[PDB]
């Protein structure tokens, strides 16, 4: 027997300590090695209730994930609070490794593996683990890259749909590769999409949001304004801060002559919104040589536009800009729990 508690965590990692890949020189010095033996213990005839929009598990993450970041990433000035503040700012090296979240003794994670379940309420297939899988800590808006996927169905994942102020998780049952690259301006760089691959994507999610919204019609639109982090797809590949513009990916009418590579147009910038929130960061121009990151689209996140209440449509942009929600989109079904 077990009850639900809140404790701080440990994390462990596959690092290695010679690289100096900056997540990898973090995970040496502030996470333990990976279980080799790891046990999975199922339990049966047991149901248990997860709540992946009230989960302490996402906030340790975020927390972890600040701190890499902070102790990483070297800006040659930071413009915070009224404060600047200069230091050297070197290239790094920067490619993120997955990490695992796990649990002290007396306390254990409960994994739900009901494959539609949808993060919140209850979860009849329920096993037991000292660590989550790895996580990659990937730190992106409006598409999530190098996730997990789900394994039946597209899910739908909203701590509320009827409030349209409330994000939008949608978990991808089929990874469509983005492909980015700054060939050898040189902040001028692009990604390419497979439109089919994407298309019939885009159009299995109608369906499902379809489905949740009284078979309503489904649109989608670009941002209505706000920074650049959020109105365009923001990523870093390789220490290189991207930004690319998905109007392109959110188009109603190819839902015809749109089924070869679609073409993103994408700049590096050196001036950003931290997304700690800590206000802005410069860093140097981007390094020369082919940078290139081609990483799998698993999830899009989606908010819907609100007061059409009395007209038939319902209309969704890509969202994003809170980074808890990247981690609630793989903490979904891990909860902690203390040993009685
Ligand atoms: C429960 O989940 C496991 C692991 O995901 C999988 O074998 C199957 O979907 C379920 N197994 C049983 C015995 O219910
Ligand atoms: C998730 O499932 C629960 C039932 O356990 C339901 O109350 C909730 O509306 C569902 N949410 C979504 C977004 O489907
Ligand atoms: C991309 O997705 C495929 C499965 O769709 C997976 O096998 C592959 O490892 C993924 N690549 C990365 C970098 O996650
Ligand atoms: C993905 O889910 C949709 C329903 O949401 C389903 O129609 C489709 O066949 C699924 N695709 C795969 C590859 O599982
Ligand atoms: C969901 O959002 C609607 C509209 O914002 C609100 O009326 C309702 O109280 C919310 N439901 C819950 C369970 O929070
Ligand atoms: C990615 O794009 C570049 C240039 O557009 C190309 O050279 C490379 O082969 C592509 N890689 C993949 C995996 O599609
Ligand atoms: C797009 O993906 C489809 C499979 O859905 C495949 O027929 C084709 O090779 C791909 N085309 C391009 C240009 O990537
Ligand atoms: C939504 O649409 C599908 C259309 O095939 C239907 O099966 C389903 O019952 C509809 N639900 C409502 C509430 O209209
Ligand atoms: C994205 O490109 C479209 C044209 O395809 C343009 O109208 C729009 O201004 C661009 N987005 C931003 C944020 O500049
Ligand atoms: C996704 O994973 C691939 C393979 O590990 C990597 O090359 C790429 O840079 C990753 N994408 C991001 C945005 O980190």
């Amino acid at each position: 027997v077990w009850k639900d508690a809140d404790t701080t965590l440990f994390c462990a990692s596959d690092a290695k300590a010679y690289e100096t890949e900056v997540h990898n020189v973090w995970a040496t010095h502030a996470c333990v090695p990976t279980d080799p033996n790891p046990q999975e213990i199922h339990l049966e005839n047991v149901t248990e209730n997860f709540n992946m929009w009230k989960n302490n598990m996402v906030e340790q993450m975020h927390e972890d994930i600040i701190s890499l970041w902070d102790q990483s990433l070297q800006p040659c000035v930071k413009l915070t609070g009224g404060s600047v503040i200069k230091q050297a700012c070197p290239k790094i090296s920067f490619d993120p490794i997955p990490i695992h979240y796990c649990t002290p003794a007396g306390y254990v994670i409960l994994k739900c593996n009901d494959k539609n379940f949808n993060g919140t309420g209850p979860c009849k297939n329920v096993s037991s683990v000292q660590c989550t899988h790895g996580i990659k800590p990937v730190v992106s808006t409006q598409l999530l890259l190098n996730g997990s996927l789900a394994e039946e169905e597209i899910i739908i994942r909203s701590e509320n749909l009827t409030n349209n102020a409330k994000t939008i998780i949608v978990h991808l049952n089929k990874s469509v590769e983005i492909n980015c690259t700054r060939p050898s301006d040189i902040r001028k760089a692009y990604c390419e999409i497979n439109g089919t691959k994407w298309n019939k994507v885009l159009k299995q999610v109608t369906e499902k949001l379809k489905e949740h919204f009284n078979n309503k019609t489904i649109i989608f639109q670009p941002p209505s304004g706000g920074d650049l982090e959020i109105t365009m797809h923001s990523f870093n590949c390789r220490g290189e801060f991207f930004y690319c513009n998905t109007t392109q990916l959110f188009n109603n009418t190819c839902i015809k002559g749109c089924n070869g590579t679609i073409t993103l147009p994408c700049k590096i910038k050196q001036i950003i919104n931290m997304w700690q929130g800590t206000g802005q960061a410069m860093y140097a121009p981007p390094i020369d040589g082919k940078i290139n990151c081609v990483s799998n689209i698993t999830g899009i996140l989606l908010t819907r536009d609100g007061g059409a209440n009395n007209t038939s449509n319902e209309t969704f942009r890509p969202g994003g800009g809170d980074m808890r929600d990247n981690w609630r989109s793989e903490l979904y079904k891990y909860k902690v729990v203390q040993i009685e």
